[PDB]
């Protein structure tokens, strides 16, 4: 056992192992909306690769909470991954719609978590949220709010027309 | 008290004045329209930054005329900035027209300050304001007509798109 | 209106559109100190170095308040600008003593939002401070009070030598 | 004779002819203030310096004009140049004063030819006086005009000090 652990509370333990959950579960949503757009019956590469980047963020997350939680004297404890909501994601509006639902699931939880953290007086937890994740977060879905909103702009009255260039114009590719 | 005056009369000292105070307030409606087409409900970054360009290229021009009323012995004094005419600028054809408004009344404020300078004698004022705004002006108001004309062409039947495309492949970003 | 907007209060909002007129008036105020000490019967290139130099800083402490806002999904209101305190700002010991004031005057209000979202459990704002105004402000007050000392000792019976030396020896030009 | 001359009055050619020994003259008095500061028994190496960079820029002033007169097609015509008004000069603060004096009587000259060229309808001779003399001459009087206030500052109680202080740490060595 720990011969390190410090101001390290059972509630903030299990509730890094939840958090760490609620990413990996992340990452595997965008990697199934990654999947999907690169269908041939879907094809659109820029959203794609927007997705899967965001894959690789949420893993990061996950790994980077791991460690922490190992540089404290905690346990981690890994559950199931339940599988994303959808099997096929729509148009790129309804994928941008439901990425935001998701984002601000994770960032309700990382402010919980801060919340747990301050009550419990532990402010190297509080510290790390606030220096990896929760600006991190509030960047991601401002850029989501942007996307979002560009893409309502070009619905007009030709949908294809409006989803092909955002897909060209604005995501990378 | 000034060792150095000479030819500068009360009149153009006190115009100059008021033209600071009419490039600072130029340069506030800047800022404000550069962070409205910065929200998530906007968004459109090639906007954003033609304004927030303009914001300093106003600033710096208040500044060039402060110091020349140094350099000339006269003395700045500033008096309060109002707030921008609109807290919300509508669609980017709303903003541009708006800007090139407030540009025309620059213009017409440097005219006016130029002739004084010729009616009082004071070819060091006339020459500034030929070499530093004149033509800047001009420039300006150019740029801003032929960006007003695309917009008007990009109007049509969907305004949504053409005010992307105007954005995209128009603005810098 | 905003798709993005989470754990940000009313209050908060308000109280971020108000500090920034806060940092706006400052750097409206060193743009004044600085064309102070650039009058040809003051001529001290140092101080009005440094006080351009502040205008600078706090008109990008406003900017940064305004993109923070933006992120948020809260929205920029601008205000009108009250012109400085005074027109002429006296020797460089008057100028550093109302620098010092000023200075004192916007870490209370960064202070007092900071407790603000502390109370409304907002801690993204409150990192958003602690990173990017919090030891900036304390830093420029101790480098201003250091100056304030080094002003104090030279004024002895010789205060225009003392000035004079002040401006060549510390200020940067 | 010219072949050339268009639109050159013989007035604005005599008025040239008399601005060159001007320029001549106060050349010929900075040549004097340089070699007075080089003196063993002054020996202010910056004062010194400061003259003489002055007699060359007044010289190439006066040559800028006889070239202007040549490409105009008007004749060059010298007169005898005048010894300067003093033999010694003092403090380097008389010298400045002196300078500055000097200086206003150039400006004064400048603009009144600028204002015959004007009645005449000569706008090349307008706008050389505008492009290469104007606001060189406003900047070197501003500069002037700082020189003389620190001097001012320095003399204090202790004026050989002060003098001393201001030739090793304002001016060029
Ligand atoms: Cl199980
Ligand atoms: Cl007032
Ligand atoms: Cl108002
Ligand atoms: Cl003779």
């Amino acid at each position: 056992s720990s011969q390190i652990r410090q101001n390290y509370s059972t509630e903030v333990e299990a509730a890094v192992n939840r958090l760490v959950n609620l990413y990996l579960r992340a990452s595997y949503t965008y990697l199934s909306l990654g999947f999907y757009f690169d269908r041939d019956d879907v094809a659109l590469e820029g959203v794609c690769h927007f997705f899967r980047e965001l894959a690789e963020e949420k893993r990061e997350g996950a790994e980077r909470l791991l460690k922490m939680q190992n540089q404290r004297g905690g346990r981690a404890l890994f559950q199931d991954l339940q599988k994303p909501s959808q099997d096929e994601w729509g148009t790129t509006l309804d994928a941008m719609k439901a990425a935001i639902v998701l984002e601000k699931s994770l960032n309700q939880a990382l402010l919980d978590l801060h919340a747990l953290g301050s009550a419990q007086a532990d402010p190297h937890l509080c510290d790390f949220l606030e220096s990896h994740f929760l600006d991190e977060e509030v960047k991601l879905i401002k850029k989501m709010g942007d996307h979002l909103t560009n893409i309502q702009r070009l619905v007009g009255s030709q949908a294809g027309l409006g989803e092909y260039l955002f897909e060209r114009l604005t995501l990378k590719h």
